[PDB]
């Protein structure tokens, strides 16, 4: 079974997978793709090192193919992350003038979101804005522009395409009790409080084994944060426990705000952390009990 | 043991693999390749599609962080195909003008070369320039400018690159009966004949099982054209036989002018025919038989 069908049957929006133009021609990636999964994000090919890797120079040759083929098939894009200290070209870092860097960030999100207006369901605006001790990340945007950083990539984002929905995006948000998981609900409170339009807060989740029943008390602390939106980003889960992702979709069920769930990638050997086996399926495209233990806890 | 240094041993300049970015940041690829391959080839990242996607507009990216991670770890580096129908956007396909398209090759293999100047091996130039029956294949460069653009095209690499070896590529020479076999060789003893700077045929090696065998035959004659250098591009064998993988690199060790082999990538999952299971690794990264086969060849 499909377990994207399923979710949606539960009322939910998608289950999704991050990939791009290789994946898509290798293995039996695309045929998964289109039978269980609704929703496709870029694994690579829309940060900014890949988009923008010398000031002017948009390179989308790789994310024109993965929307193309999401739009052929059927399926919901998602796309991110428009400004991530992570994923920056170095000429970006090197900028000190607020200004400068003011109109570098806006030309950088304005022109994305344009060329693909219309076709992308969920933007992540701004990711890693937290440190782990609930501050905001010394990152070259909070250095030079300051806080304000954060209401104008999502003002601009907004203006760029109305239609998308704008999410912040940030990992380790797995544990109710860790201060940047209260950090990021207070902080997200009060910038919707002030009319900045964050549609929703997206946890990007790299569980270790067990880690997964945390997630069922750190879900709704997000939620209460008041955004219309949360979901799950690029999860993927070390020993792939059937228990730890049936917990992290039992989150997802009980929390009414909670869209859907993106795994990060299809396939084992394709995983960041290949040898901790963290995926839905084998080296050999198998399901592995992991997705049968999800398709049996949707179907109940 | 590396099978690259083993070839080396055997006078060959490398063992090689095809790779691109994501490949190094996940599964065991980089792992492996530091370990025993000698040459990369971008997979995708040098076509056309990926690198002009619109005229004059260069999308580079992605070529660069593999000509860096192949500087940085020590490796050779091949890269290709500069012209070739298959990965050809659609700008231009559109060209009926001879003189533009003209151009349009010209600048299109003088900026990617020129880029790279010094830094590249092997180009290839021209890719799957011949129908099955041996005439020349009618893509729009054919139609348009004429069967003067293979003459044209290496002519202005080897401007653009004195250093790079040059390499007209084609699938299908596996047999020394075939047809496309003898009509590679006629074509290019005339090319060099007037001139033309062709320094290598590549043939790029898509093996059923058994057809190992048919490659002695068929390389020697290859061979026989008198290119300073063939090689085998790209290889894979359905089932990966060792008796087919070792037959292949007896051919490589008989052929003076055989300087190695590349294989269309590491590990099974990532092939193109994964279900024909055709390449050195399986899904778990673990060397197959024929690896181990290869070894024990060039040791004995």
């Amino acid at each position: 079974q499909s377990i994207d069908q399923l979710i949606k049957a539960r009322g939910k929006v998608y289950f999704g997978v991050a990939t791009d133009q290789n994946r898509l021609t290798t293995g039996k990636n695309a045929a998964i793709i289109k039978a269980d999964f609704g929703m496709v994000w870029p694994e690579n090919s829309m940060q900014w090192d890949a988009t923008e890797p010398s000031q002017g120079n948009f390179n989308f040759a790789g994310a024109d193919y993965l929307v193309n083929w999401a739009q052929q098939n059927g399926k919901l894009i998602g796309a991110g992350c428009l400004v991530w200290h992570s994923h920056l070209p170095s000429w970006v870092s090197s900028i000190t003038d607020k200004n400068t860097l003011i109109n570098v960030m806006k030309n950088h999100i304005t022109t994305l979101m344009t060329r693909y207006k219309g076709k992308i369901r969920t933007w992540d605006v701004v990711g890693e804005a937290f440190n782990e001790d609930g501050s905001l990340r010394q990152n070259v945007f909070l250095n030079v522009i300051g806080e304000d950083y954060i209401p104008i990539a999502f003002q601009t984002a907004r203006a760029a395409d109305p239609n998308a929905k704008l999410y912040i995006m940030d990992y380790n948000l797995d544990s109710a009790s860790y201060p940047k998981t209260q950090a990021i609900v207070n902080r997200v409170k009060q910038w919707r409080a002030a009319g900045v339009p964050i549609d929703g807060i997206g946890s990007q989740m790299h569980l270790s084994a067990g880690q997964g029943a945390g997630v069922l008390q750190a879900l709704p602390l997000l939620a209460s944060a008041g955004t219309p939106e949360v979901s799950i980003l690029m999860l993927d889960v070390a020993g792939a426990s059937p228990t730890d992702y049936v917990n992290v979709v039992n989150a997802c069920l009980n929390v009414q705000s909670c869209v859907g769930i993106t795994v990060f990638g299809v396939a084992d050997p394709d995983s960041w952390r290949a040898s901790s086996t963290p995926l839905l399926f084998d080296g050999n495209f198998n399901p592995k009990p992991a997705y049968n233990a999800i398709v049996q806890n949707l179907q109940q």
